[PDB]
């Protein structure tokens, strides 16, 4: 890993933490009457970065017998400096309606939270039975708009991280670990 | 693991992991002569959502094990919907963000059956002049073809029974299972009935 200046989490550490958060999530819904087809926990995976976290998370949730429904959404910026409210163009949205469902937005990282805050409100206005967010990494001090994730795997400082779905110029998403990009590389 | 809705388990998580590793090794050896490099020459992985999400996540990591640098592109194509059989029509819900022209592209799919999805995808992408176009499918039902199609890499050939798990679904259900199992017809027939 010559392009990295430090290792934050190895695949093994990530694996364990996800399992813990998944158990928490499962316990938190243990009374919501989740059932396949009619009442699944809807995971709204925000592309592209969360693809890896989502694959591992849904499997950990399955370990706790939580029936899930996978949704993948793709968003795009409208242009440079066009919004501040984190408004984004929806290229791909959920296949089913979330209205009346228990929904969980899945993200790899939250920093400024502009986009995630926007998406949260958006889905909130669609009337799901419930709406929460689970984010792998949280740069708590990076906020440009107040926003709290319901579940977080790890809190991190303002470093540029890569790996485990996270990229730098669409590179390194495939690493099994999360590392800090060497500022000499960036 | 025991699944009430399963007739039987086709492949366990360990089995899939072992097979994906072997296929990734082959892909690495096969692309060695292309000099793939991060930023300038990555192997473009075209992940066919929703089904391919899990295979894609595990495969890109296995490719990373063998130093194959990749660039992920997520597209979304629909054909079966909530049912058990091909609609006969393939819908492109989301296409690539970037052009594949002049790049080495590998389509990553969870299963090839009638081959209408891949046939549609191939014919679409081939016209865009990529440097090369190959396909890796986790599962192949080689005797379900309605149109001919031969993937470059196949992790496993399977019989003609409805399979779920590891990204594969029946009415957007069971994609999260760690193993690939055969769905009991009494389960999907009841659900098809309820839906009908
Ligand atoms: O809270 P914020 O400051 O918005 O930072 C986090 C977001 O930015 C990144 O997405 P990106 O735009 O890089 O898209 P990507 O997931 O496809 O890489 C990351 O994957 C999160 O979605
Ligand atoms: O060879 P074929 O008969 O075309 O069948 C294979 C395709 O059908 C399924 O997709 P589906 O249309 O169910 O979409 P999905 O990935 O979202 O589940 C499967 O994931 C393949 O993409
Ligand atoms: O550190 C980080 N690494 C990758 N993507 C993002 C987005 N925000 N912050 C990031
Ligand atoms: O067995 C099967 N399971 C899930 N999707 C498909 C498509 N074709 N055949 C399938
Ligand atoms: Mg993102
Ligand atoms: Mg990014
Ligand atoms: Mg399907
Ligand atoms: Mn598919």
């Amino acid at each position: 890993y010559e392009f990295a200046e430090k290792i934050l989490f190895t695949e093994e550490e990530i694996r364990t933490r996800i399992k813990e958060v998944a158990k928490r999530i499962a316990d938190d819904y243990k009374g919501k009457g989740l059932r396949p087809y009619v009442n699944p926990l809807v995971l709204i995976s925000v592309l592209k970065g969360s693809f890896m976290f989502t694959a591992d998370l849904c499997r950990a949730l399955c370990d706790f017998n939580v029936p899930v429904r996978m949704e993948f959404i793709c968003v795009s910026s409208y242009g440079e400096g066009l919004t501040s409210s984190g408004q984004v163009r929806m290229l791909l949205d959920t296949r089913h309606s979330i209205e009346g469902h228990h929904v969980l937005i899945v993200e790899d990282i939250v920093d400024t939270a502009l986009t995630l805050n926007y998406l949260y409100h958006m889905y909130f206005t669609r009337r799901p039975a419930s709406l929460k967010t689970v984010v792998l990494l949280d740069k708590r001090e990076g906020r440009r708009v107040p926003f709290s994730a319901d579940y977080v795997v790890a809190n991190i400082p303002n470093a540029f991280v890569i790996g485990y779905g996270l990229d730098y110029d669409d590179t390194y998403r495939e690493l099994r670990d999360i590392v800090v990009l060497r500022p000499e590389v960036y």
